[PDB]
């Protein structure tokens, strides 16, 4: 009942190299070699048990923060979110804060959002996709459109007056680059190394101050909503409002979370769609869009593009951006047979589960018409107590980009096969240097 231990070739490496080079092969091999979807690698000195059996996802996603905890594992973010915020806060508090953010990303806010997205998409397309024909890096361009659209939805004109797409991206970048993700397995890393640290603190204070000012200026003004005003309106179980520290942290949580995943989802989708093999699916998308108007609206994209939602999801399915969900085991928990002992990190990998051949036949084929064959096997937005709260919003942007893009352009790869994924980044997407693409304007 203690899960099998993959043997540790070098006391140094643990497994950090092999895993980093091809995670699926590595984990599938671990499964066959060890005869069990549940097994333990020793990454660099800490045991990491992996729930690689999708019939058992609920063992990972359902227990409370008192058993299966995210605080430790997400400490390495304590400087982007800030010391108070999200998972660094006592459990009930964390949950309140997240709720307020989520209260701000539901279908109820999507009222003015589609126009605001669509406008940016056609604006980007009108400065940068000008010609009959042209080459672009699709991952950059999507990435840009995402950050643009998201601001348009979430900040006011006057928030945008001083902090735009550029400024903000510059700012997240000088924050993201503080991050030591390997510090999950050696928390000792958090302490010592401090070079890109003060560069992160000066960004967050810069942002936090722009904010302070905007609020101040926002209060002479009055003498309608957006993401920021929403969060300052929130009230905790007791008295307290949210402190500036906290609001700021949630605005970063949000912009940090959606920044790459949404881009990557859009880009993958478009990539598959433009591939000769996948003509049917692109016929399928093109039928879906036909009787759509030029200005879209809530109905067009929310209720009328199940096929586009299937494509977005199939992309995340094949090539999930967040490859590993993890938690710190506080109390011994059973997972199938096997007890996972306190102290272990426990993990659940969308990448491994999305290639269970029972759950997803022919897993490496991109097929938006497929459905999961084991229920809950798809964990691309996770599940249970920490299921993604931005999913409805992310796919609002992906779908609108799809719709908008495929209305007016075709696309050729400059490559025989769709790009391989690049497992070298925190958040995995197609290989940047394989995403140069040819766009054509229809007629
Ligand atoms: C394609 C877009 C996205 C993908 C593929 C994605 C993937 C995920 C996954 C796998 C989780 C669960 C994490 C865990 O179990 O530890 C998650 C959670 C979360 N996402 Fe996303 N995510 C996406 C978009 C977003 C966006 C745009 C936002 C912007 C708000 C957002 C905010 C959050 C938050 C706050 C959580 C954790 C909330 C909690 O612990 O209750 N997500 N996402
Ligand atoms: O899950 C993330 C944090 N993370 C895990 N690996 C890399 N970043 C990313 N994420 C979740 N949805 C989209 N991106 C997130 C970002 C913010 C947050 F509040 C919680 C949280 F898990």
């Amino acid at each position: 009942t203690d899960p099998p231990v993959y043997p540790v070739t070098v006391p140094i490496l643990g497994h950090i190299i092999q895993f980093g080079k091809s995670p699926l092969g590595f984990m599938q091999e671990c499964k066959r070699q060890l005869k069990s979807g549940i097994f333990t690698i020793n990454i660099v000195g800490k045991r990491v048990t992996i729930v690689g059996d999708p019939h058992e996802h609920s063992r990972f996603f359902l227990p409370r923060n008192e058993v299966l905890s995210p605080r430790e594992v997400y400490s390495f973010m304590v400087p982007v979110f800030g010391e108070g915020v999200a998972y660094a806060a006592p459990y009930p508090r964390m949950r309140e804060q997240l709720n307020f953010l989520a209260e701000e990303l539901t279908i109820a806010k999507f009222q003015n959002f589609v126009p605001a997205i669509q406008h940016e998409v056609r604006k980007f397309m009108a400065a940068n996709w000008d010609k009959d024909e042209g080459e672009i890096n699709l991952l950059e361009d999507c990435s840009t459109m995402i950050i643009n659209t998201a601001c348009q939805c979430l900040f006011g004109e006057d928030l945008r007056k001083r902090l735009d797409a550029r400024r903000f991206a510059q700012l997240l970048a000088k924050m993201e680059s503080s991050l030591i993700p390997a510090a999950v397995f050696l928390p000792i890393l958090l302490k010592l190394p401090l070079p890109q640290s003060a560069r992160c603190h000066e960004a967050r204070t810069e942002l936090q101050k722009i904010l302070s000012e905007i609020i101040i200026a926002r209060k002479e003004e009055e003498v309608t909503s957006d993401l920021l005003s929403g969060l300052l309106s929130a009230v905790y179980r007791d008295g307290t409002p949210m402190s500036l520290h906290e609001v700021c942290g949630m605005i970063v949580a949000a912009m940090f979370a959606g920044q790459h995943t949404s881009s990557i989802t859009t880009t993958w989708s478009m990539l598959h769609l433009m591939h000769p093999a996948n003509v049917k699916h692109l016929e399928a998308l093109r039928k879906e869009i036909e009787e759509f108007p030029a200005q879209l609206n809530y109905n067009n994209v929310m209720d009328e593009m199940p096929f586009a939602e299937r494509c977005a999801r199939e992309s995340i399915r094949r090539d999930p951006p967040l490859l590993m969900l993890m938690r710190k085991v506080m109390a011994d928990v059973k997972v199938g047979s096997y007890v996972v002992p306190k102290g272990d990190i426990i993990a659940c990998s969308p990448l491994l589960s999305h290639h269970d051949e029972e759950a997803f036949p022919e897993p490496r084929r991109w097929d938006p018409e497929r459905d999961e064959k084991v229920e809950g096997a798809f964990i691309g937005f996770g599940a249970g107590v920490h299921k993604c709260i931005g999913q409805k919003f992310g796919l609002l942007q992906v779908k609108t980009i799809l719709a908008t893009a495929f209305r007016s352009y075709d696309f050729q790869l400059l490559r025989d096969e769709v790009p391989d994924p690049d497992y070298h980044t925190m958040v995995v997407g197609p290989t940047a240097s394989q995403c140069r693409v040819k766009y054509i304007r229809r007629k």
